[PDB]
């Protein structure tokens, strides 16, 4: 599916990190859009995998549903 999250992302160091977690998973193509602080993820990860790997940037992250 295409999940869309929200992603407290401040700046493009920030916006690159999630990059990095999201391809360290691997199996997500993904969207990051840094001024609407939101992240679109194509995948067949879990929400749940989903959203505990883009919380181990430490930044507060929710899911907002499906886009899709």
């Amino acid at each position: 599916p295409k999940h869309e999250f929200s992603v407290d992302m401040t700046c493009g160091g920030c916006a690159e990190a999630v990059s990095r977690v999201l391809n360290k998973l691997g199996g997500v193509k993904y969207d990051i859009d840094l001024p609407n602080k939101k992240v679109c993820i194509e995948s067949e990860h879990s929400m749940d995998t989903l959203l505990a790997t883009l919380k181990k940037t430490g930044k507060t992250v929710s899911y907002l549903g499906l886009e899709i």
